[PDB]
């Protein structure tokens, strides 16, 4: 139940994007194969190191989780942007993962 | 009519979900297999251990058990979240049991 | 005419629900077969035994039985729940009976 | 034009209901055959002995009998119970009888 | 022109219902054959005797007599009972006659 | 153009009716058979004998007569009855004649 | 163009009907065959004798006469009764006549 | 151009109505064969003779006459009676004549 | 163009009508056969004579003269009558000519 | 263009209607045949002669001639009358002439 | 392009009409053949010579010629009369000419 | 584009309309064969002479003249006359002309 | 892209039209053949000599131009009159040329 | 992407319009083939020379340019003319170019 | 995942745009083949050099980019213009590019 889920964040024109904090958190919860049936959704998670990487090991349900990182700002409704948040389902192998995105179909 | 209903609950990036309180009761009034014939509801339990682990053996009845472990907060009817509470059939064996969940279909 | 009653009571987790007030009385007046033919409502009874068990004989008619041993509390019509009484009409035999419910079909 | 009417009115879980005021009276006047053809309704009779049993020899006609042994109480309209009267019609023979009855068809 | 019109009154369970005041009327005026037409309506009669019995031998015409022997009370429109009158057409004949009801079809 | 109208009027339980006024009128003039052409209405009589009886002799014509034997009392149009008059049409013979009655057909 | 008129007028129980006042009169003018073509309306005539007859002798015409010998009493228009007046057409012979009515057809 | 008139008048019971009034006029002009072709209305004569006869020769036109001979009293509007005239059309011959009336067809 | 108009006016009962004014008068122009032809209208002559005779000779045109001899009352459009006068078409001829009226068709 | 226009008036009884004033006029303008081409209306002439007779000779137009000779009296429009004047058109010969008139066809 | 216009003019009986104003007036302009193509309306002359003849020598053209001898008076449109003026179209040639009218066709 | 316009206007009974103002005036402007093409409208010319006659020599363009010699009067849109001006269009020729009018077809 | 447009204006009876102002605009902007094409409107030009001629040789596009060489006078609105300008498209060749009009179809 | 775009301005009756201010600027930006893919709009140049030629090389894109040489006048919405602007589609060519024009189709 | 974006931007009659700030930004975010996979939109660089030539290379992805170089002035929503913003989607290659324009289609 167990798979790392190395990323790359090096976003301008080359740059790495160092440092900045990163935030995931699970919709709602979801049983995976036997031993990890429970999962209620919570958040945790900051920092994103120089080479714009970060690491955790528990995808093995079949939910959806949801990746905020950016950080912006936002006011009364008038501001239906400057958010980039994605998706993701849980993938379940016992392997380095990438991409693995839910963009707009 | 006795079934033990071990179940694990480690929860966040591989940790155990060391002790917290735990409830579970029964919705309504149901009857098993001659013996053990009439089990009003009624609610008991606390504690989860260091392996996030529970265990009794009456599930004999036809009727719908909830399980409510996860302590929250709650307002004025604006609050329709931070609840994850679940529910889960009476099985009917003489053997360990796992999973059995009756999440959204 | 007579027909013994027992029944088992032993409620939560294996325990045997030890000596609690029992109640139980006729819904309508009914005849049996013959000899004991008339049988207007009333009520009696009290306590239940270390074992969660009691016994009379007289069921022979055909009219219904109904059970209220839980003592709870209600208030004004914004209690429709709390009381777990069932019914179960007059079985007609000379043997140890059980079970013979009436629940929600 | 003489027809015993014993009857059993042991009650409670065997108990034979002992001494107790017993009423009985004709609901409108009716004609027999020849010898006894009149008959306008009146009322009489008390007490039940212990072994709850009652007994009179004239029911000859066609009319309908009312029994209204159980005394209770009553008040404004809010009480449509409480009272366990049956009703009859004339039996027609030289031998006990029994039964019986006229309950809701 | 003449018919004795002998009749047993014994209502209470087998009592012969001793002396009380007896009341017969004819409803209107009718011809009887030959020897005896006219008779206007007319009103008579009292006393039961101990065996209730009443006899007069006019009854040769075609029209209804009515007998209203018991005794009672009435009050404003709000009592339409506790009276027991009962009718019978004349009959024609010489010899005892008994019975000769007219109630409720 | 004579015919005796003899009649019997013993009314109550075979009593006779002695000596009682007696009243007769014609209705409206009416002819016979030629020599008795004319008979303008107009009343007479009294009296009725012990017998009840009474006779005249000149019903020839061919009109209607009513009789009104009995006296009674009446009020303002709230006594529709205690008046028991009859009428009769005029019969023509020579012979003692009887009955002869036109009540409601 | 004569013809007598002759009428008999003994009303009550065979009774003559002695001296009472007698009326006639012409209704509208009329002609007879030939010699007595005029005739205008008049009235004339009293007294009807003991027997009870009157006669006259000018009947030839083809009119009606109108007969109202009975005196009585007349009030406002509420008593359209107690007059027995009554007619009859004109005859046309030499004999002795009688009846010749016209009463209600 | 002449036709006397000779009638007869004699109204009452074989009387022959003497001396009275007699009244004679033309209702419109007419005109005769030849001679005598003019006549205006006009009014004339009196008395009716013992024997009531009244005579006259000027017939010969084919107007209408109109004979008024009684005397009565009138009133306004009330009394559309007591008038007994007649008409008669004008006749043409030389002999005597009679009747020839124009009452009601 | 002359035709002598001789006429008789002897009116009542063979009286010939002496001296009385007489009228007469052309209604409109009209013209006769040739020598005659012109004709307006004017009126003129008085007198009947004893024998109630007129006569003129112009009578040869074709238009129509009235005639209105007789004197009498007249008032305010309610005697529509009293006037008896008559009207004549003119006569062509030469000898004496006498009725030719034109009285209501 | 030419023509004498000789013409009689004697009127009343044979009467030559002596001197009285004549008047004549033309309608409107008209033209003859070639040489009496124009003749615009005027009027003219008086006197009519003892033996009523007129004469003028330029009739020889087309048009109407109008003649009133009468004199009479008017009013306010409530004499449409009194006045008898005639219209004759144009005759065209050479000879006496006379009628030629245009009365009411 | 010239015509004489002799006319005649004796209107009274054959009297010749002297000496009276004469008008004429040209209606509107028109051309006749060639030489005298122009011809405004004008108006000229007086007098008509004892015996009513008038002459001018100018009609040629195609126009309507208008004549209003007749001087007489006029008010205010209540007299549509009086005047007798009449028209005539050009004639075209070379003699003397007369008549040519225009009248009511 | 020479044409000289010689006209008469000997108006009145012969008389040659001597010396008199005349006026003319060009329409709209008009293009004429080649070399006088343009011919803005202008007004000029005086005088008729003493046989009235007037000449000038330029019609060879396409457009209307108009020609309003005569003088009078005029006044506020109540005098729709008086005024005998005519149109003509422009000959196209080298000779002498006349009439050319174009008086309302 | 030359072209003279040498024109003449004797406007009165042959009169030349001696020296008057001239004045001719471009209406809108157009292109020749290549080498000429740009011509924006523009205005100049005065006098039109003794003969009425005036010259100019640009003309080689295809628009329009219109002339207004007559002086008139104007005011506010009522005077849409005693303006005779003209128009003319732009002619396209190396010869003189003439008339070239554009005079109502 | 060199085009000189050489023009004539000789605008009035062959007179060269020395000099005089002279614009020019792009519509809209565009691309041309490949190298020179930008050009944003924008406004240059003045001076028109004596000859009046312009001449600049860079027309290579696709766009839309306006020339705006004529300075003129303009207010307030009410002067839709007195400008003269033109406009001309891009060229593409390494040539003398001329016309290439957009006036209206 | 690197492409130069070499580009020109000579705008004005061959000159070469010298320094002047330049912006782009990316649209939204998106995703390439494989290892650049994220990139959230943000702004950046400056200056665009003397030959008007900027280049970066990180062109992988498959959103669309904006450039936005002109510096302008807006105002309040009645300046829909003055700016020349283009837009251009992300090329995948490795090697020069340029136009890759995205111009009204």
């Amino acid at each position: 139940m167990t798979t790392k889920v190395i990323f790359t964040f090096h976003n301008p024109d080359g740059s790495p994007q160092a440092n900045e904090k990163f935030t995931v958190r699970l919709t709602r919860p979801g049983m995976s194969d036997a031993e990890h049936c429970v999962v209620i959704p919570e958040t945790y998670e900051m920092v994103t190191d120089a080479k714009g990487e970060f690491t955790m090991d528990l995808e093995s349900s079949t939910s959806a989780y949801r990746v905020t990182a950016i950080g912006d700002d936002d006011e009364y409704e008038d501001d239906p942007c400057s958010q980039y948040t994605f998706t993701f389902y849980v993938p379940d192998s016992a392997d380095p993962v990438y991409v693995q995105e839910l963009i707009l179909m």
